[PDB]
């Protein structure tokens, strides 16, 4: 039993809700919140900009030190950093950004990072400003993640389409 509330159950392990991931994280304080990151951990917009803003830029400060030490992530890769005031940990996961021409096949690799954590609050990877089809992202999530994932989402109209089209 966990403290996630109001989710629709899609499969044995995948749950979904129309919600602002920032507000959800602040309420639940999950062990792991997933950020929709880029390889430079430059948290400008979408989920990343919103999460970072909610940390008063502490996420960005920590991220800049991470990059200075380690260099950029890989597309499809991840790193674990602090969750600041939002969660114990933040799993920064880089899905392919179609608006940069990146290979959508890497979306499965991106979701595989979730399997290293027993429970996660997460957005749909590569959705929104990353330019992929969210119906496809949800399908890849369900077919790749085996741990317990609570998907937040932002767009109410999109949420209804995802539920109604889910197979
Ligand atoms: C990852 C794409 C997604 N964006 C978000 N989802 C959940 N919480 C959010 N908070 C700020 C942005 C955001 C959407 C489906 C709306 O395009």
């Amino acid at each position: 039993v966990n403290s996630f509330s109001g989710y629709l159950k899609l499969t044995d392990n995948v749950y979904i809700k129309n919600a602002d991931i920032v507000e959800e994280a602040k309420k639940v304080k999950p062990t792991v919140v997933v950020n929709a990151a880029n390889v430079y951990l430059k948290h400008g917009g979408g989920v990343a900009g919103a999460l970072n803003k909610a940390t008063n830029n502490a996420m960005q400060v920590e991220s800049d030190d991470y990059i200075a030490t380690n260099g950029p992530l890989k597309v499809g890769g991840s790193c674990v950093l602090s969750g600041h005031n939002l969660a114990k940990h933040c799993l920064h996961v880089v899905g392919p950004n179609v608006n940069k021409g990146e290979d959508i096949q890497l979306l499965k690799s991106a979701y595989e990072n979730f399997n290293q954590h027993e429970v996660l609050l997460a957005p749909l990877l590569s959705a929104g400003i990353f330019g992929a089809d969210p119906i496809h992202s949800l399908r890849v999530c369900v077919d790749t993640v085996r741990t317990n994932v609570y998907l937040a989402v932002f767009d109410k109209n999109l949420y209804d389409k995802l539920v109604s089209s889910f197979l």
